[PDB]
């Protein structure tokens, strides 16, 4: 009998991975059976087939791969974001190319960054560059108080937990995050919230209670920040386990679009399966997935399928196929928002390696304190240090 997941260590990839077969039986987190989909071709095949169903994944008594820490419902978060006639307002608003944000993101950074200057070496770059960095964004970016972002930030360690049993916490933190949202909706004039605020009560928009409108703002501001803020950090482990390249990129700026695609490639920053519901008998590779059973598709698979991505353990900036890495889904669920996670990416990278020469770890690598039972991997601290001038 085989677990997964494997392992919560985000060094490097995990040796079981060049081991499995393209699909494979796991015991999950919760105790269910699933089969876990880790070539480059099935898992493709998996994401564009609509026949493996993301919304199934919370239907009552199904395979689960872990707890639920939100409603059901929310499983279908983005279908019902379209059923409610909000998905406009969604996209303006994690949209890159919005009035004024670029010029947001690039000073926000530039000032985070100073303040790890003054502070001197050595310094946890994520409590004081990639949480608030992803933290500020999504409160600009939904019309917020800047303010607010420590507390909310406060339930994402518990919200995307990966645990065998309902987790409390969730549930409290969740109801508060959803009062908070509701009281924002009287009081906010710009961004998202104040997008919904102007709908509600309007023709067409009847059939939205003020609990819908207030879990687009939950679930954007959670979905949004554990994924820039996870990536962004785990971007950064990557560079500090390759220095030579890190300093590559400091001299070369002009790299960091083509730098973005291969460190999403790399990365590994994705601590689960994406879930899948079978919705009816279908064959893949050389299994017969009988209706009803859960599908994991494994990102970090398909990313280091060597028969995709030639020598996939090295980081090469310029590879020609970076940017055909699956570490932003694909098909129907294809995440919304890869303009805005780059762009966020380029500036977070660039205001560092511009500012810290020779940008090293400041630990030996096999001290960091990995986070457990959560959907990312992640460094509970990541301690840097870096050269003079
Ligand atoms: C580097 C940043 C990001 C990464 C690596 C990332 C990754 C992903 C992945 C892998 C999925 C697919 C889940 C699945 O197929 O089951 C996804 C979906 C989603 N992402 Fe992103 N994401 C990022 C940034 C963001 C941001 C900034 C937002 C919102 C502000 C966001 C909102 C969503 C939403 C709502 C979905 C669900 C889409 C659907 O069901 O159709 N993501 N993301
Ligand atoms: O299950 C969901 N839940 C929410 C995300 C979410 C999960 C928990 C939470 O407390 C807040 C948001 C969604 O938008 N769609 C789906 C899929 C998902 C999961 C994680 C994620 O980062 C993005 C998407
Ligand atoms: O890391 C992740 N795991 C599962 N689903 C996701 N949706 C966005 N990011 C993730």
């Amino acid at each position: 009998i085989l677990d997964f997941p494997f392992t919560w260590d985000g060094t490097h990839l995990p040796a079981q991975i060049g081991e499995l077969a393209p699909v494979v039986k796991v015991r999950t987190i919760a105790g269910a059976e699933a089969w876990l989909v880790s070539s480059y071709e099935l898992v493709k095949q998996v994401l564009e087939d609509d026949r493996f169903s993301l919304k199934n994944t919370s239907d009552p008594g199904v395979p689960r791969q872990y707890a639920l820490t939100i409603p059901p419902e929310v499983v279908n978060n983005m279908g019902n974001i379209t059923g409610a006639g909000l998905r406009k307002a969604v996209m303006k608003a994690i949209n890159p190319k919005a009035p004024g944000l670029q010029e947001w993101m690039e000073e926000h950074a530039a000032e985070l960054v100073e303040r790890m200057l003054k502070h001197g070496a050595p310094v946890d770059i994520r409590s004081m560059f990639t949480d608030p960095f992803s933290e500020a964004m999504h409160c600009q970016i939904l019309g917020i108080p800047h303010e607010a972002a420590p507390l909310l930030s406060e339930s994402l360690p518990i919200a995307f937990m990966n645990s065998p049993r309902e987790i409390p916490a969730a549930r409290l933190n969740w109801d508060r995050d959803i009062a908070y949202m509701t009281a924002r909706l009287d009081d906010t004039e710009q961004g998202l919230i104040g997008d919904l605020a102007k709908l509600r009560g309007t023709e067409g928009y009847e059939h939205v209670s003020d609990e819908m409108f207030a879990t687009v703002g939950v679930t954007l501001f959670g979905a949004g920040v554990i994924s820039t803020a996870g990536f962004l950090a785990m971007a950064l482990v990557t560079l500090l386990t390759h220095p030579e390249e890190a300093d590559h990129l400091a001299d070369h700026p002009e790299l960091m679009p083509q730098a973005v695609d291969e460190l999403l490639r790399i990365n590994l920053s994705i601590g689960d399966g994406l879930p899948r519901l079978a919705m009816e008998d279908m064959t893949l590779g050389e299994v017969e997935v009988k209706k009803g059973e859960l599908v994991l598709v494994l990102p970090e698979g398909a990313n280091f399928d060597p028969s995709v991505f030639p020598d996939p353990h090295r980081l090469d900036f310029t590879r020609a196929n970076s940017s055909a890495h699956f570490s932003f889904g694909g098909g129907s669920h294809y995440c919304p928002a890869t303009a805005l996670g780059k762009k966020h990416a380029e500036i977070g990278l660039r205001a560092v390696l511009a500012a810290m020469p020779r940008l090293r770890l400041a630990v030996p690598v096999e001290q960091l304190v990995w986070r457990t039972g959560f959907m990312k991997r992640l460094p509970e601290r990541l301690p840097v240090m870096w050269g003079s001038g």
